[PDB]
């Protein structure tokens, strides 16, 4: 393997709430801005296309149904027009890109992270392993066969998201792949400094805290009664910064409410210092403990030897 | 996909019994009248060309032979005049039509459904997977690579008949491919209500339940003896009607004893907000269960590289 | 398709042994007589032109070499006078004809059947798929792209010879083409009755069982010594008769000692109510067994873009 | 191989109708006597325990359904008393035994052959590959992974039932495995010698042609009305014989009206004398035709790593 | 490639006629003695186990069938003891061995070579393609899949048999695989000098030419009557030689009537002097003529995934 | 299609080296004498007009250029006086004649055989597929669409040259067209016995082996150093003879290295005896080997619709 040095960027921003066709073009302006400064990797916050479902836990389970109907008509798909306009934006700048989506498959709905190469092609995708209490009635279940780490020109990339950082089995699974740089996206409400800072120590990587900001149109959309409106103002706002494998910040901190970007030098050769003290998947282990990591895909129904069909054209008959 | 809104119709009728050349013309006089109301989809009851074989139910395995000898001469081959006239009847009205028949291949009969689109040509066909108690003497076996569901401007659609609704894995095999509008066809003796009501709930789908009626043309031929002509009056009659994805009627009910049609508005966007409660092939699954859906053609002999012979015509020799 | 009614005839006869120019006139006067009764179809025994090679059964592999030198001069070699003399006879009356012969192309002999239509043209030919035990060293090999059945005014027609009825694959290979009236021919000797009779039950078709008889000139030049003569006189005699799809004779049998003709009046629609019990190539089958039928013609050397040479001439030079 | 020599016997009999306990005890009388005359192998007719369903060939579904109720409670099952009672006789007398019976599994009936070996134990089973004309109401369908041949002591053993002799690919799938002594079990009506004598020639084996007779007990429980009684006495009755690979019978024809036994010497070395002429899967073939034979086990639902549960005792609680 | 150097030996011998256990024991002491003198490769005449069928062209088809009955029992099968007795004699001496024999396979019978390697294992086998004039009664035909050439510690090895050297397509197919050292088994009757001198030049390879001799013990059994006793004195006897790549004999002719061995020294890089003039598959070629080679196993039935069996024991039952 | 018999002749001689004007006169007195003895076919050795280029085999590429300047002036340039003098000689007598020469097209030389017929006309032409090791730098290159096999009153005729007998698939290219009498032309120096002997056995024609002799006059104009001459004397002597389908001579060989002729009876009916043993392009073949014989005339530039042009004569000007 090889140990590169490069500049990386992390973005604090918000979408045009529940509208996809504005939000994809806002991302194109914001990535051409980010890449203009020569950063080689760019990463966006949680659920950026089209937006995180705050309505799922301001109201009772019946209040959600009328908003879910408007989310479901604005989710993305693998061959969708929303992918072409990102794939061209990567191709025109020659940077690695990491973006978060809600995907529609087989009439069901999921949360995913999605990656693009400097040649413009889609490297792969990741699916949320389990939903937290706000999410469990909006989004579908995970899979164990969709937990990649990629060999690249810029070292071994990966990235969990959200509450996944509280589960030690996923820390071990990701560390078994020998990751080196790791994106971590948060919606904004959950308390996120302490768990992302522990993760940097536990697997010896750089990490990019990335998170979203609240805006005026989303509250005018989602509140209706006064005790929903003045209750929504209870939520804490997020922040974004990047950490070394020692657990201190290397970047500055983006101001705690405004839209903006942070960036720093990354010098991945420096990781070797900290692998001397500890390595959970190597020498710092015990023969009395193990882990079973199944990696085959098991869709609920499996097509074998998919084939097309024939038609008798009207000229024939 | 596009979530269209349109008017649909279902017809309750009887064929001119065991005569193909008369029965196809009666079907034309029905569809050319059903199209006047502007309905974009039309569906017919079970085995409509030439007719369902009641003689299998009321005599021993030798008695059915003398009638089978008259059925076989009236079954439909694919390039027959009987398909050219239906293709004209679709093309001249620009409506989707689903029609049912005895289809004859090589030496054997099968039961099939045929789908024609507004351009007048076939989209495809489907074959009965297994026969019920009586007709298993008459019709041949099914195939598993012969159950398509079609993408089209009116949203994804397909269909089934008779006891197919009693088989749980087959119900899953439609849901696996995201069907949205469904034709369910019945010969009228079996109790057609409760299983079609359940299929609408289990897949959240609009169901066009469609059924035949008896007539004097049966009575003067099917039963020779007095005890047969007595016994044949035992049978129940059908209930042609349209159910919503809530499991309740949207149309009126056609009266239980006469020829006629039913129709309603169909608003396909309304399927979305019932997916929130239950989705058997999506988020409601578990890793401990799965399905092996193999779909590749397998006739008993498979021709390879079809070729044509040469003729030494009389002028050369 | 349509079901005909007609009279068919089967001819029991012997050729003028190893003499083609005599034997073709004998074949003509048999058709000229047999057509007087109004029979639409006529069939002949195996290797009627010029004769069957009995010498292979009564001597070691050097003994045959002196007679093979004469057989090779008397092969039919299409096109020739041996074809024109039959093609005229089939047009002088109005019947189908099936005749079997030794055919020469390139350097090798083969055994073949030739089929003539009432317009006097060849419909096609068939080559024996494998030799028996004794003629294994006289005639060449078969091909898989030369097993046609012909679609005609008198239904679907085809035919086989000799031991082909002992091989279960070939029953399937003909049944999948859907035959209705069938020709089978034998040289006598092999005990033909039960092997022929079974084919009628297995494929539900009328079988025109046909065979040849021994003569004085057939033995007087072939028996060079008394230990060959008193051996050859032991051989079993043949039969000629018509069997129905019930496995019973409809005609009489021609007397075992002499030349003669058998005929019956046949009604092709009568197969339908036997097809009710079993159809091995249709509904009477299992997914666990299948046949590969490679219909691709592959001669040893395949000419591509055949051209005609052009020459200088004595006037030009 | 070894090419052994022995004596074998075919049994002609009738069961005590729809009674299991009487019919299993009747077999222990009949095996012990048949083995006392020196026979090493014995065989039995179609569905001998509890009895063949003649009530399917008369009346209509409402007539047969009330008799099915008493058949279902009398069917055998894999670990039952009925098998224990037979296994005594196969141990004591030092013989092979072949017996055919209607076994059940899950909710469902089948028809199967049971083979026992002189050590005392079950060597394998065979399950009918398709129902016959009236049987299609009663029994479930077979599978391709239950068609063995057994290599032991008296050549290679195998067998088939009813119209399996009419389907060309079953002959083929058997000859590919080199069987040498064959059992062929028939019911009463539609028993034929022709489909048996052809099989003997087509595979070159000895054949134990075996069938059952009607009995006085049947009438006043099979037919409840005068028409059904006067119809049912019209059926033909079966034969029993041993055939050599010559196509000639090697034992006397046992009478058409008695609880008889036919037995003869068998000399397996005599078969190789005729294997010289033809072999449909050996030297008598070409590359244009071949068969795809798939024998994976295919239950509808297959258990994986099934285990046995824990429990709490009333002493513990 | 590597171009090794070694001493090689060609064997002239006769088997104990039609006795396998006598003939295989002679082959052990002959392999041992030949290997005692420093030879690294040893090759045997055509059909040395159990012996060549000279009775095939000394009488008519009834005379030979009673001898096939005694040949068939003395054939070699794939896991037999004759292979075990040879395999140990290869491992005892560290020499490559080529031998040829009647391979019994299922019901069928074939003529094949066997190639053994100094570790003791099989390298592979080769089957005769299409049998010679009298032989095509006895053995079955080969298949195009079994046409190997072996990359080996003594350079690339292979070998045709008998009249296969008369067919130009087999010369092309073998020369396309870049073979270096070759063996040519003959039965000792046909003209085998010109048939092999040309092959050495056409391939540019050393060839071992080997043949068998008669012995009076066979004449006392294959010909009872006086005529064949006289006729079977008139046949030729074969040569044994080694030829260089220029078609020149490199070692002494073995006497025409005695058992014994020829030795020579093989020097594989001597061949490079001759590829300079001609290479029929490399530089000595044209675009307009080319050959199609189909390499794929062709069994008449192809077994898919196999399965084992369960027997309920006499202690379970 | 007929089997003639006739007397045939072959001649060994030499041209007047590199002089065309005398060498055509030498060919005329040889035909006018050879035909006086009553032979009906006459054949000539390699490159007879104006002579084979021995000056290519000795000395370097800059030396051979000096003599090519003379060879190019003496090519046959069809049509020309050089062929008109042969056409007269072949019409004065009544014999087929086959003559070898260096042809010229546009800028390049080629090697050809010309065939003349008893009406005096040129029936066609053959051209060498590829050059020998030395002559590759003198002559041009072959094509696939110039493989004639002429039908004639003396049977099917054709003929190859030099190493063409050592390209195995080229024998198949002639045998595909059923050749019967064959002429084989050699320059001397090469070993012509075993390659022509094998061709006679392999494709069963008669063979006219024909070759040239050295004159002293050629070496005294070619050699200028001593060691060129001393090297030239190492070359092998010539031969001429007629071989039968048995692979043995029917004529004497021409007794010495001196100008002279050989002749024999040819009885074409006698080939049929040997096609009983083997026929490589017919029954002695397999399904896994084929050939692609593409005979399409594709010169480097292909004229389309050749036409002339107008001249403005001095009257119009």
């Amino acid at each position: 393997s090889i140990y590169p040095k490069f500049r990386a960027a992390a973005v604090q921003a918000a979408p045009i709430y529940l509208n996809l066709e504005a939000s994809v073009e806002k991302s194109c302006e914001l990535i051409d801005e980010a890449a203009s400064n020569g950063a080689k990797l760019v990463a966006f916050p949680e659920a950026f296309l089209p937006g995180y479902p705050w309505f799922a836990f301001i109201g009772h389970p019946e209040y959600t149904r009328k908003f879910y109907h408007e989310l479901y008509k604005n989710a993305v798909e693998i061959p969708s027009l929303a992918i072409q306009k990102i794939s061209e934006a990567a191709k025109r700048n020659e940077t690695y890109v990491c973006i978060s989506c809600s995907e529609k498959d087989g009439g069901s709905l999921y949360l995913a992270q999605l990656w693009f190469n400097p040649n413009g092609d889609l490297i792969g995708k990741h699916r949320k392993m389990r939903a937290s209490v706000a999410e469990r009635l909006i989004w579908g279940d995970g899979s164990g066969s969709m937990m990649p780490v990629f060999q690249t020109e810029i070292g071994n990339l990966g990235g969990l998201m959200c509450w996944e950082h509280q589960v030690p089995l996923d820390l071990m699974a990701m560390n078994a792949q020998n990751e080196q740089v790791h994106v971590a996206s948060w919606p904004g409400y959950f308390d996120d400094e302490i768990s992302s800072r522990y993760y940097a120590i536990a697997t010896q990587t750089f990490v990019l805290m990335t998170s979203s900001i609240y805006t005026e149109e989303m509250k005018e959309m989602i509140c209706l009664t006064q005790e929903q409106r003045d209750y929504f103002e209870t939520f804490k706002s997020g922040h974004t910064c990047i950490y070394g494998p020692d657990g201190e910040p290397i970047s500055d901190m983006v101001p705690a409410e405004t839209e903006g970007i942070a960036y720093a030098e990354i010098d991945v050769e420096r990781v070797i210092d900290y692998k001397y003290y500890i390595d959970p998947a190597g020498h710092y282990s015990n023969q009395s403990l193990s882990m079973n990591f199944n990696q085959q895909p098991t869709p609920v129904v499996k097509h074998l030897n998919h084939q097309k069909n024939e038609v008798f054209t009207y000229e024939d008959i």
